[PDB]
């Protein structure tokens, strides 16, 4: 009791967070677009209320937070989190932080410039709306640009200015997690403090359990991404791999097999509209995965029941670490 | 009588244009940078008085409109240019298309996809305002890049339903226009419906009279851009150049004297605001030319005077060009 985390609604008691998605989206976009192109989504209109059924459908399945992990260059539109937050009634943590396509504004700022920014958009509120971030998104995609490297420092120093954790894309196969660590470790970052992500786009345990043991979380966190049975689609095949998703649960279980229960979390990745990608691939996804983000606690939660993990220690991962991981430290 | 042209304030009859200036900036920004941290700008309040003393001192110097040829990833706010038109009392124009900072949310798009959202801000409006761009702004930065093959492509097709014209950002030294005509060409849109800017960034005459010769509007649109003096300041040889802008308005007279006085267009790329690029570059600016948009008539008109360009082809091409270009033909 007492601790508090900031949603899209405002603040509430880290112990009403409960079965927490810490990596979704409601709409991966870019900055700007909704505003200037609803229309790509059939309208806002359609795109909140899909949001809505889909969230509703993740409460039902015992889902009662997600944090969107959207930033600015991914186009968050933090009052369409804040509408469909309300209508399903399922808490919304926003991001702050930069993704993989920032603008020139931003790729011309310095860390001392983008600290700044982070802290307005954690401590002021995101545009003129007050609604506060509870999280900083960075990303790398193979060796950190040198933009990217002022991103990790910034967003090292916005969460020791305010407690709010950071949590990272990579490519996991690259295995970015390494240089992230090392930088955010360079500004005495604590690495309870951040989510190594995408690492369930890797089987390589070596890579993972090296992370957790320093104290990293691993974000096990695109469990329903699967090509499986699309390899003709090309675009597909690029975005979901062809690894299943029992292949990506797995990583669960060995983790928690290998001591390291409490480093791991998991969510989908999933989104309700998706325009920074090829056209129809919303339909794709839609295809490969109904279930949206009921899917962890519907399939995956059940399998690795199923294999022998204790409840309590399922628990322990869908609501403890996320719990642990958002609480302002 | 009787032509008209949609501004930010609503239809105007094309001859009430006047002297017009068809290629500034309120704001060099990004997509929903504005909307996320005004303070880069001090405050949107600080940015749009500065617009505003701006306008009114280009007003004062006989300017009565400017085409802000701010796209979308210029971060174009339509709302802040209507305000600024209406406390100055300056037309003016705004812009659909892209420049070269396109999000990825665009970059994916195909032709007939772009072609929609440039139809969208042209016929049906901008965002939620209902304000519709007068012109269509593209780019290149040396060769077409895939992408901007398909902007140039939906840019013509957009021009050709709606009458509406194209103008462009060059590498000038690279000789883009000649390939951005190619594309313009392909697509069966007239070279009156063009033109082909940043040409005053370069001396080469055969490359501009080649255009000229073909129907294509020339920009000679940064007059007032010289680092001469600014030698030790690196981002500002960049983007300024070595040559005076004596060496620049001498090309209004190199044309002119060639036969090509209604191929003509004349501007200062200025700005009130300046996110896309180094940290206080405002400043530099502001000390290079404290004059703004008034710098024009106040200097380069004067100059051209006594030359001896003569008072009714300085009206033509500051006043009778422009109205050309824009009308919707
Ligand atoms: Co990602
Ligand atoms: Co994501
Ligand atoms: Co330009
Ligand atoms: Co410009």
């Amino acid at each position: 009791t007492g601790d508090l985390i900031n949603t899209v609604r405002g603040p509430i008691p880290v112990s009403e967070a409960g079965f927490t998605l810490t990596h979704e989206h409601i709409c991966g976009s870019s900055a700007g677009f909704l505003r200037a192109w609803p229309e790509f989504f059939g309208s806002r209109k359609a795109l909140a209320e899909k949001a809505v059924r889909g969230l509703r459908h993740a409460r039902a399945a015992g889902v009662q937070t997600i944090v969107d992990v959207s930033t600015f260059d991914i186009g968050r539109d933090v009052r369409l989190l804040a509408e469909v937050s309300r209508a399903a009634d399922v808490h919304i943590v926003a991001a702050t932080g930069l993704w993989f396509d920032p603008p020139l504004s931003m790729r011309m700022r310095s860390v001392e410039e983008l600290t700044q920014f982070f802290l307005r958009e954690i401590q002021h509120g995101i545009e003129d709306t007050g609604i506060r971030a509870g999280i900083i998104k960075v990303a790398t995609t193979g060796k950190a640009t040198p933009f990217q490297e002022l991103v990790l420092k910034a967003a090292a120093r916005a969460s020791l200015a305010t407690g709010v954790p950071v949590t990272t894309h990579t490519s996991a196969s690259q295995r970015d997690g390494e240089q992230q660590a090392a930088i955010f470790e360079s500004e005495g970052l604590s690495p309870s403090r951040v989510c190594i992500g995408h690492s369930d786009d890797t089987d390589d345990l070596s890579y993972l359990t090296g992370l957790a043991a320093r104290g990293y979380l691993v974000g096990l966190d695109r469990m329903p991404y699967s090509a499986i049975g699309l390899e003709g689609n090309a675009s597909a095949l690029a975005l979901f791999g062809t690894r299943s998703w029992q292949t990506r649960a797995l990583l669960i279980k060995a983790l928690i097999d290998r001591g390291y229960k409490d480093r791991i979390l998991v969510s989908h990745d999933w989104l309700f509209g998706f325009s920074s990608y090829v056209t129809n691939i919303m339909d794709v996804m839609d295809r490969i995965n109904p279930d949206g983000m009921a899917f962890v606690p519907l399939r995956v939660i059940p399998f690795l029941r199923e294999k022998g993990v204790p409840p309590e220690t399922l628990a322990g991962v869908t609501v403890a670490n996320p719990a642990r991981f958002l609480s302002p430290t």
